[PDB]
């Protein structure tokens, strides 16, 4: 075995026997076993690499599960995974009936929070503290803290709490530099530079120390946790740490797909997704418009705008990990004449949810919404499934919806919204759609559908990923109408009428919140109107879904072909 | 006339016509014109009084409009508005079709941005200066944010981006130590031991021909100065406005400064009631709020459950928890002006077997939306939300009106909404929440309700309505405020049936599948949203059901709601009592008419 120190601990209590000389080695073990798990693709190879370290140290020093040890964000904790007991659950981490990608309060005692999305270790490790002082007990509580995660606002003021409250707690600032891109903001820039940069925060700070000795981390976590008051351990770790294709690119090797580990070889993902589809007409549109300007909250990658970045250098804004800022600074830039695009995902849009209303839609400002991963992201689980943006912005008033159908659907929209007044939210899911030609950029009238297969009998009213899924259904169904319901707000009123009384049932199919999503929209329209046509809604059930594949959560959602079919035949469509 | 100087005042124009020596004199007529327009109650005071010295700067250094001076909350710019040309205009403010309370862009084009929710000022003002730099222009942008405000995380996080970019801004600190309460935070600690500096006479003028608190940020830092000298103001101002890169100007300022009863009680003199300004004597606010029966009700529960824990952003005097506190100090949690703290931190206890009830204003929920979803609801966590001012507020306006509650937090899976009729209610639903599994919010409005006596404790099943109204043909479900409409409404019409919907989240299916199935319309009102509440809830129901009987939905239209009282807002989005008989004789119910 190439393992013998890992093959002997199944919980940190078996890592507690080992002495602190057999620690370096056993890191060696763990960042060769990660290595192998993500060799398969699709993991967070680089940041669980880059702490190996810190988690051992602390596992060696604290007493999980009796103390809590929080990690922000969750994905650089497989060493965490592997040494409380899921080592072999490696194998299957993120599939359908596996353990999560993340930490995860049902999967594990020795996960204290459920995490995905950033910066909320702070706010949870100091309702911890409180919660063991109000009932007088003495563990330790311990939060690992990325610099990323650390330009969020509520850790900015979550630890402006915590200096205040003044309670025994460990904060480890896990500083490699990097986000998903380069790590931004004033504080990053600081610390590349005696001084206690958290003077004013009231808060003891150690460091910056090297991230990646274990033995001195076990050393100085011995005498750190047991002081009054709360402290923050600076590390400087490297991101990707024991990969030396991971350590010269951390960005691609954050999340890289199957690849060799002896050679590094990878398998490049030739598809043209969404997103590339999105940042190659934004990097189009901004050459013509110089008001065009782009805020992403560290998503460069993500949502597809390395080229923009590269491009438009000046017209290109990273808040970091802070969608609050980037949609109110979007705000700030309508103000002054500018037509700003926010780009972010469904999931991480629900932490602007104030700043879109209060900031941008009470005066009706140019902000628009390029809204990728919406609907179910799959793999992810829980924490990252876009599946309520159809429901919350549509209640704002002023707030447009649009679901593109291809790519040059997306070039109307974002032509409609970029030279029209007010705010426009675009939504697109993970995956792929078709190139188109340079200057493709049609004229469409937002809010008016377009019927896409005849059919007055039972009609469906879908858009962007489930449209997909009801053409297809419908695709050997004549008289079964399909109709791109490509606005979400407003509702093609005029065409809702016609289908709406003329149909003898409708089906709506969302990739979406059956809550006041599209369906609810629909069946209010509908209300309105004092039309009432036999409705089938069908979307995402009112529970979260956990990882699975895309294709999965919408089969037994209910939503994809398969299963509209079963709902055209209960409807007395004749199915074969 | 009392103010000279402030009748020859109508934009910042005339202002600049005064000496530097006749600033003192402006900033006495300003105070005073600032008490006799808040004597009528219901204005902000204090913190307009504490703000007047420095906007007096700002206006006299700067050249609005074409320089943006931006203000956090809004709520302190009285003396702004006063010099901007709506001086006749303060005795109508915050009154239907007057001038908001707070600065609107698309009231003056002096207001740079439309505020009420704090925080938002940086990085808005970070927006307009790199918008500015990319349209190559040169104007001034200056941010007003007091300490308060600073604790919120959109404020922190925009100045981690601000001393990135290194543009050209002024940030003004407006530091009275004070937010609603007394402010809370490190940071409001630290800067209590900073010692004042001395500029114009000259001591630190001739220093530099001390420890920077936003060192790490990267930001100049300038002060503390004495916030209400006008001319050393003014004389920093002029020398700092053209440097490059962003400043933070730290001034110090006694929150009601200028009349001595609101510097000695800041936190009632924040928004008085009517007050006789020669004597200070208010008229109290004898009535019995939502606000006071929450607060009775917690502080009696958790003398019986020493695992409850309230938790406010800020608002422990709207909340109703002033007796909480001091009642049980160890069991309270201020966390400042950051909604997205006070519900993740509530998360964590309940992770440690705690109870916590996050109190909070609908409005201001809004801020949480993320942490109630992801760090609430998806590991089904015991938190309860007691959500005081749900529906229209009224005179504070858009930015406050909260009428979005029972929309986005319906569509969050396991998350349970109640709508307490009275103060019984209230404490029913608060003791399920209390002792069941998973989130619970509770929302009540603005207003009074009747007190109860103490152990007032009744059992309630949640989820289940309560028919108050015999009727089968004609049905009105609606609770809360809501409901109090539809029972005045339907006073004298038997047979129109009215089922107090206590519950948004589940709805009484049971009972909503009887009634929709024998009633020929349905009537749904609600103080919230019509797009995707309660109405959109029993509409989602009903088509489950496959049931179709006529539906009037009455709610809010899906438009922001201008100050005006909450009567006025009700009767033209058509929920109040006449509305209601109006719909109820559309659908062929004998409604006595009116000749
Ligand atoms: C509030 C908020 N905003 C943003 C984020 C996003 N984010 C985090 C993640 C885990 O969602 P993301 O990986 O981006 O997955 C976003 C969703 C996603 C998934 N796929 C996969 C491809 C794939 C990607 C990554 C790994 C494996 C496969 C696909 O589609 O095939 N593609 N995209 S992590 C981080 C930096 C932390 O920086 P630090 O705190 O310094 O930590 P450090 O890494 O340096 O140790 C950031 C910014 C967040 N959490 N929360
Ligand atoms: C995201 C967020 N969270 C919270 C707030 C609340 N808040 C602000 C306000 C203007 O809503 P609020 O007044 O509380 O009105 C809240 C709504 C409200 C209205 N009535 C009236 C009673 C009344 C109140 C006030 C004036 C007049 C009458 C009624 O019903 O009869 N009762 N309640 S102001 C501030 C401190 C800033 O501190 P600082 O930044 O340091 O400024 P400083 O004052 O020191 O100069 C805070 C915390 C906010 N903005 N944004
Ligand atoms: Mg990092
Ligand atoms: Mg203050
Ligand atoms: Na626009
Ligand atoms: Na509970």
């Amino acid at each position: 075995s190439d393992t013998p120190l890992l093959d002997q601990i199944h919980g940190p209590k078996d890592l507690k026997r080992l002495s602190r000389e057999q620690l370096p080695a056993l890191t060696e073990e763990l960042r060769g076993e990660i290595v192998r798990v993500c060799s398969r693709g699709g993991l967070h190879l680089a940041s669980s690499l880059g702490a190996v370290d810190i988690i051992t140290a602390l596992h060696y020093v604290l007493d999980s599960p009796r103390d809590r040890i929080l990690f922000d964000v969750g994905h650089q904790a497989y060493a965490h995974k592997i040494l409380t007991g899921r080592r072999d659950q490696m194998a299957d981490i993120k599939k359908e009936g596996g353990i999560s990608g993340f930490t995860k309060v049902s999967e594990s005692e020795h996960d204290a929070i459920t995490v995905g999305h950033a910066s909320t270790s702070l706010a949870n490790a100091l309702g911890m503290a409180l919660a063991r002082d109000a009932q007088g007990k003495d563990f330790h509580v311990a939060a690992v803290i990325g610099d990323g995660s650390l330009t969020g606002g509520m850790a900015l003021a979550a630890l402006n709490t915590i200096g205040d409250m003044g309670r025994k707690m460990l904060i480890v600032l896990n500083d490699n530099e990097m986000s998903i891109s380069e790590n931004v903001g004033a504080m990053n820039k600081f610390m590349r530079g005696s001084v206690n940069p958290f003077a004013a925060m009231g808060v003891r700070y150690v460091g910056p120390v090297d991230g990646h000795n274990v033995q001195e981390l076990v050393w100085l976590l011995e005498r750190l946790v047991d002081l009054d008051g709360p402290t923050i351990l600076h590390i400087v770790t490297t991101k990707g740490k024991g990969l030396s294709y991971a350590e010269a690119d951390p960005i691609y090797w954050h999340g890289p797909a199957k690849f060799d580990p002896a050679t590094g070889e990878y398998v490049p993902s030739s598809a043209y997704s969404w997103s590339a589809a999105f940042g190659e007409a934004v990097t189009e549109w901004a050459k013509t418009d110089p008001r065009t300007f782009v805020v992403t909250p560290a998503m460069r990658e993500g949502s597809g705008l390395v080229e923009f970045s590269r491009v438009h250098p000046h017209r290109y804004l990273d808040v970091g990990i802070a969608e609050e800022v980037a949609v109110t600074t979007a705000a700030g830039m309508a103000l002054q004449g500018m037509r700003p695009v926010v780009a972010i995902y469904s999931t991480f849009l629900q932490r602007a949810y104030d700043q879109v209303l209060h900031d941008v839609a009470i005066e009706h400002l140019n902000v628009t919404f390029c809204i990728d991963r919406a609907g179910i992201v799959g793999a992810d689980g829980a924490t990252h499934n876009g599946v309520f943006d159809l429901s919350f912005l549509r209640s704002i008033p002023g707030v447009r919806i649009g679901l593109p159908k291809d790519a040059a659907e997306l070039r109307g929209m974002l032509k409609y919204a970029q030279t029209h007044d007010g705010p426009f939210a675009i939504r697109y899911p993970r995956g792929n759609t078709a190139q188109v030609p340079a200057g493709t950029w049609p004229d469409l009238k937002w809010g008016e559908w377009e019927r896409l297969k005849g059919g007055d009998d039972v009609v469906i009213l879908a858009g962007g990923k489930a449209l997909d899924y009801a053409l297809k259904a419908a695709e050997d169904l004549p008289g079964v109408g399909v109709v791109n319901a490509r606005f979400v707000k407003p509702l093609d009123e005029e065409m809702l009428r016609e289908v709406g009384g003329r149909a003898r049932a409708l089906i709506t199919v969302e990739d979406n919140t059956v809550v006041g999503g599209f369906g609810g929209a629909v069946l209010e329209a509908l209300n309105s109107m004092n039309l009432h046509p036999t409705v089938r809604v069908l979307g995402i059930p009112d529970e979260f879904q956990e990882h699975a594949t895309a294709e999965s959560v919408h089969a037994r959602a209910g939503i994809d072909a398969p299963a509209i079919r079963t709902v055209l035949a209960e409807l007395g469509v004749d199915v074969p």
